[PDB]
């Protein structure tokens, strides 16, 4: 599923991401835009052979099991394919674990490089929440 901007903002707000660990909703929408272009089916392979999955590009090196990243962890205790669903619940629940692990949203490279220190409220402007 390719979400609309405001559609995803509302879905994330319903799942508890607004101000989660102090990150306002626009941070999460901005990260999704630049990680996946709002597409739940996005996948990208990393140099080390791990793969990033879903709307927030969660990495199999640490967070999910895809059966082909030897020696990796599965800290969200999910198959990576669950992160590709049109229902964002599994991605949101896993993201809550990631952002709580001490490094905040810096775990998302696109957030650090393209959202951090910008007017992220712009990503939710005009949306009915
Ligand atoms: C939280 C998470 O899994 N972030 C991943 C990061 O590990 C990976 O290096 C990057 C590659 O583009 O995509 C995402 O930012
Ligand atoms: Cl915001
Ligand atoms: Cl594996
Ligand atoms: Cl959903
Ligand atoms: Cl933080
Ligand atoms: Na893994």
């Amino acid at each position: 599923k390719v979400f609309g901007r405001c559609e995803l903002a509302a879905a994330m707000k319903r799942h508890g991401l607004d101000n989660y660990r102090g990150y306002s909703l626009g941070n999460w929408v901005c990260a999704a835009k630049f990680e996946s272009n709002f597409n739940t089916q996005a996948t990208n392979r990393n140099t080390d052979g791990s793969t990033d999955y879903g709307i927030l590009q969660i990495n199999s090196r640490w967070w999910c099991n895809d059966g082909r990243t030897p020696g990796s962890r599965n800290l969200c205790n999910i198959p990576c394919s669950a992160l590709l669903s049109s229902d964002i619940t599994a991605s949101v629940n896993c993201a809550k674990k990631i952002v709580s692990d001490g490094n905040g949203m810096n775990a998302w490279v696109a957030w650090r490089n393209r959202c951090k220190g910008t007017d992220v409220q712009a990503w939710i402007r005009g949306c009915r929440l």
